């Protein structure tokens, strides 16, 4: 906000001028390492000292901003997650029993979500299909080509496509009462319904106390968490098999890093050069690729039931991507040869210029991520010396970054909670006053159903 | 040299038989069975061949050992059969293979599977103490701090005392289950000059024995050999007269203290109808605010350390990075006793030159854990637990720096008269494995004599014991001790991991001490060693990640030292080492961890479902109102 304003005048300058610093008066001039060290860790330690102090003041800022939305569901449910199967009693009976008993004289109602998984994936085949012909139509009177990969590439169905409009109008009049079969079985299936729900609670209060405490001895199971938005969900995630998130977010990074060291290989072999047998072309043609969106899928292939997280997670990513090679490569190849729409695009817009002369923990990430980055690759650039014996006590900078950053994490994110008990019990009191003849239960059970089912 | 290896083998082995001799002749004497069986007094169970004990203690299962002494202690003693469950296999392989390219391919794959074997061991035993905690917990039976949150850091308020703040507090944000607070009052001045008191108390009797002995004056000025030069031609009516203004002070002390209104600390013990309603407040963020009105499991009140709740929360950063920098210091000015003890290891005459250096360096660690408790006490820690924890982990980083890689690089110096480090570390296995003999096998036996608590005991009982009844009060047998022992066990992982693939001749000397501190570990703990306090042994991720940390460094050296030979190509094999251990970690810290660190509230809810059902009728605020007060007032 303000504080915002004020504080990027000063920001920028520190920005533009603290790589190309590092980059530029660290091989130009020859007390030689001992000058590099000791400039870097001054100007960490600034960096380090800006960001503490700029995130006191919008801690603060949060403090006295303290302003009330009307109401809206999530604010009093849910996302249980993972609940544990039984043969005996079907999803529904689980967790109304299961939130009877372990947090009563609060629980509301919980709409179980449907067993979406086939639906889901009958409708997005649906949505894509029609747009796939439709285009594919207006290519081939644009360009009369012919595909190969009818709809599933590896193990398609054995069929001719010959018209492909007919048929596949029969194939949907057909699923359409196959649904409406599957809707008369689910309503007593305990086999047609996916492992999670979405819980409703008398006040915020009850929603608070049961998204931030585990609920079970094992805790992969009941695995409770704020419902998102009925429009913001992302449907096709909820009944994840969870082969343990925590693993699924490791093989994130695993695979993540493999992703961009081997696409820095490309970079530094043309570089080392320039210091089958036509199919680089075609390659250096591909590297210009959607691959925002791979990382999009990549993501969504992971599980986050959220739409808004999917896009900051594919976001993020692409950022450091971003930051790593169309940035730190150009301006090294650029030194060689010498020798919240808007805000990220007046951020590029100003360091393109620069080149030739809730969203603030995030943003406090990706600057966080930016020093990771510049030490360690500082640190790749500066190991070319054999038998140095300075890295046991040189290392530790960005282990010290990380450390302030678990600081900052513990000493400030817990200001951005969603209510907090205080908080959540004072608008309940309020609510109430206000509305005292409000029939919450009637409001609340009739979302998060799904977009399919009307 | 291995001649030096057998001969301080022969002399250790002499030693711990000799400490078990003088054992079991002292065990049974009955004028000093109020000490080796220390417990079963505390318990009111009892009353007023040589190694038949070492048997004797392995009846008692784990469900009767942990009845009878606590979960922490079993847990304790089961670190010691997870250091035999993780190195004896690997012993076998090391001395099946690396016993009489190719070995490069050889020493690459047992570092593969050492490490795979040390991971799934450690995640089935981390398993099996989850469900120990759990199932313990459930069992438990009724605490005050089941029911009680530690709110701390109340903001100040210009009209409203503490009091009157938090009861408006939690009546307004925890309606139906607020039960009833206590306020935290700063007595530390009272609590001192009571000791004092005590203190005195202890020399006036001494005296008054003495007199009793002899019908003399005694002249004892105010320091026995180089005080003051006073007199005190009684002796007894100085201290009459220092016990009278003392209790003087205390009276005055104890009016002042009630009234003065700088004397309460901005925090409360709350108290609440359910352990369910408890573990709400004691998990959940409390105001928006980060540091205001900050709430966590209360420790019972045998277990406060009340001298440091009176510590302004303001100032426990800086208070914790002193000690960071004092720490720093301490393990900076400690290399010169650690290079001392390694220039003394440059017929029978040399071998004693290949014994003392491990007396040396025992003789200069043996303070150690008492200096460490004391910057523990510094960074005010409120709980004797978290405390020994805290002193726990710096013991073992003092370790890892000090005792094993200062040993190393100051040895290959001192040789002296690149990467070195491969030949720096395995010319060490010799000094280590007489470390080892002599810190593990002749420590732990000697231990097992109790000759501190023993001869204070009857220096007590001959001198400051005035009538009967009294005994007990010097029967203080101790706790089993996490700081010390822990630390010691996790330099011997650490050795074992790092040697392992370079020598495997130090291994079995770490298999006989595992096996022989397990055996007598498991004696004490069942017949001495009373409990200070009980978790349910949430020590255990400490030890599991000091374990991942051992498996992390051991797999860094051994890359460093293989790092030497040319056309490494190393680095696809031993940089996915420590990322997969890395990785396996993540996964146990969050599949495990969480029965450690958090209380689920079906757990809850299942514990206060049965209690109400089984006791229908408990006054609970009658329960728990009294309890957290403080020692001192009554």
């Amino acid at each position: 906000l303000d504080s915002v304003v004020y504080l990027r005048i000063y920001w920028l300058g520190l920005k533009i001028f603290t790589p190309i610093a590092v980059l530029a008066w660290a091989v130009l001039v020859p007390m030689r390492f001992w000058t590099h060290i000791v400039m870097a860790y001054a100007f960490t330690i600034w960096t380090c000292y800006v960001l503490m102090k700029e995130y006191e003041t919008i801690a603060n800022m949060r403090l006295q901003f303290v302003a009330s939305e009307a109401r809206r569901p999530d604010q009093f449910t849910v996302l249980v997650r993972n609940v544990p199967p039984d043969a005996d009693e079907s999803v529904s009976e689980l967790v109304e029993h299961f939130f009877l008993v372990n947090h009563p004289d609060h629980y509301l109602t919980h709409q179980v979500v449907c067993n979406a998984n086939k639906l889901a994936d009958l409708v997005k085949k649906k949505k894509k299909l029609q747009n796939w012909l439709d285009y594919y139509q207006l290519k081939y009177a644009r360009n009369n080509s012919q595909r190969i990969m009818v709809k599933l590439g590896f193990l398609g169905l054995w069929g001719q496509k010959v018209d492909a409009i007919e048929h596949y109008i029969a194939e949907i009049d057909k699923i359409s009462k196959e649904i409406s079969k599957e809707r008369e079985e689910v309503v007593n299936d305990p086999k047609a319904i996916m492992p999670a729900a979405f819980v409703s609670f008398k006040t915020r209060w009850a929603a608070a106390v049961c998204a931030q405490t585990q609920q079970t001895r094992n805790p992969t199971q009941w695995l409770t968490e704020w419902a998102p938005e009925p429009r913001d969900v992302f449907w096709s995630n909820l009944a994840i098999p969870y082969v343990s998130l925590t693993v699924r977010r490791l093989i994130m990074h695993v695979a993540f890093f493999f992703l961009t060291f081997f696409f820095i290989v490309p970079i530094a072999f043309v570089q080392s050069l320039a210091t089958q047998g036509f199919l680089p072309g075609i390659a250096l043609k591909l590297f210009l690729a959607f691959l925002p969106s791979i990382l999009m899928i990549m993501s969504k292939f992971e599980g986050f039931t959220s739409i808004s997280s999917l896009e900051r997670r594919a976001a993020f990513r692409y950022y450091i991507f971003n930051l790593v090679n169309v940035f730190l490569a150009s301006v090294i190849a650029g030194a060689a040869f010498e020798q919240n729409t808007g805000e990220p695009r007046i951020q590029l817009y100003f360091l393109l210029g620069l080149v030739y002369a809730a969203f603030w923990p995030d943003v406090h990430g990706r600057v966080i991520a930016a020093l990771v980055i510049s030490q360690l690759l500082l640190m790749g650039l500066l190991g070319t010396k054999h038998a140095a014996l300075a890295a046991p006590f040189l290392i530790a900078l960005p282990v010290l970054t990380i450390g302030f950053h678990h600081f900052c994490k513990g000493r400030y994110e817990p200001a951005f909670i969603r209510y907090p008990l205080q908080e959540a019990m004072m608008k309940d009191t309020l609510e109430t006053a206000r509305e005292p003849n409000l029939n919450l239960k009637g409001y609340l059970q009739n979302a998060y159903v799904h977009p399919v089912f009307k």
